[PDB]
């Protein structure tokens, strides 16, 4: 399976969709700020996982593309807010000034707020050929994933953990499953819901997304060391490596029943451990 | 019509709903910050307009109460973000410290983000009986109203207008219809949509909400000078501003003139503004 080629094609398609679904409008400054962060270079993993889960569950890319775009908008608003001086205080991201360094903190906050709202608008208004009740379940699932039970909850426990000496593995698990996991889970589940997948298929994809998310975090901590409590700091390097391998095993196991449709998802799992 | 008595009863109902729909949960700090701003003293005009519009269009309070709560959550997140040092830099609001002075700017930003998301979750998850397609229309309408075409667009043109000497009546009209009007418009329209009102009834209520919003702003500007920023008095003159306020309330009551009973609370709110 040519993962490099699949990812490059899908990245191009998502970037073209994002550019078309949020065109330059009035007032020009707020649209420019939003698009400055949204159309910046990125892997587009969340939209790609949404389109791949839809296809695997028998749906078309077309029905899931608004939701795919929405997932990137929510991801983008979390980065804009996190770069703020009040939060991680970053002047640069991937070689490019951060939104607030170019437009001011006030415009950056507002660009984040407008992207979060546009995510919900795009799902509700533009999702084609899916019954309303299923589109509503996606709205509810995305709202749960991004808010205090998900992304925001994770950010808040992480902030409270800064410079503590007592951060344990339960705390680390909560932070990673909420700060990053919740949005990965809803990326795959939303694609499946739009396609009209069974609860069983939804739970399989949820398992896959949680596991690859945790795997990515364990391997990143390993690559850093290749006071912040990390998987290596608590488990030890060799135990961390085994944990990462167990997570990708359980991720691939969750989608073992399918054929060629699951190959892109299998390849993404493999790539993480190969990194 | 006893407005004082109607408002006190509806305020009690909304505050009970708000407290129940967002109970204290884990992580405790984020829920505490959210509730600190959400359950603070207020008129609850937006939820009240939602319940009143639903009833007027033949719906029940019960079908609109999650949306009513959602409108207050969005209003609350706008105040939290606006009080930030990056924006209006307010240490106090209605006698009490602002969210960021109590919890820090990071928790305040995240509490705002989590309230905006919960607004959409509450509508999608808890709206009873109303068919899904109409609940989706409310999600879309609220997203349009809060984002760059509405509240955020208004805030951005307002920020760009600070310390300009060329601010004209078109700019002032845009700011007030978008910064404050759009959320008032969607408060009444959302109630009507949930009830299954005609486009005609929706446009009548929209006209009413825009006009009372403008009327409130013109009268506030009058009361500031009665007791460089371009105002209605600075551009129109005091006596012309007074006539504009009276014309707005006239056009607002005219919009709902055909009704006879459930329009009385909306008529009373128009009257209150001119007083």
């Amino acid at each position: 399976f040519d993962l490099k080629s699949y990812l490059k094609e899908r990245q191009r398609q998502v970037e073209a969709a994002l550019n078309a679904i949020l065109p330059p409008q009035d007032p020009p400054l707020i649209y420019e700020s939003m698009r400055y962060s949204l159309l910046a270079e990125g892997k587009r993993l969340r939209p790609i996982l949404c389109l791949a889960s839809c296809e695997l569950a028998g749906g078309t890319a077309a029905i899931a593309l608004p939701t795919a775009c929405a997932l990137e908008m929510v991801h983008t608003m979390s980065l804009i807010h996190d770069d703020l001086p009040s939060m991680d205080n970053d002047d640069f991201r991937r070689g490019r000034p951060t939104n607030h360094k170019v437009y001011g903190e006030d415009i950056a906050i507002l660009a984040g707020d407008a992207l979060l709202t546009y995510a919900f608008e795009a799902i509700a208004r533009h999702t084609p050929e899916v019954p309303a009740d299923r589109v509503l379940k996606v709205i509810a699932a995305l709202a749960r994933a991004v808010g205090a039970e998900g992304l925001v909850g994770g950010q808040v426990v992480d902030l409270q953990s800064e410079g503590r000496d007592d951060v344990n593995l339960e705390t680390l698990h909560y932070i990673h499953t909420h700060k990053t996991g919740a949005l990965l889970e809803v990326s795959v589940v939303s694609g499946a819901i739009l396609a009209g997948a069974s609860e069983e298929l939804q739970e399989q994809l949820r398992t896959y997304a949680q596991k690859i998310g945790l795997a990515f975090q364990v391997i990143d901590d390993i690559l850093d060391i290749t006071k912040k409590a990390t998987y290596p700091s608590l488990l030890g390097l060799d135990a961390s490596r085994e944990y990462a391998d167990q997570l990708i095993t359980e991720a691939k196991a969750a989608i073992a029943a399918f054929g060629a449709e699951a190959d892109p998802l299998r390849a993404i799992a493999d790539y993480i451990t190969a990194r």
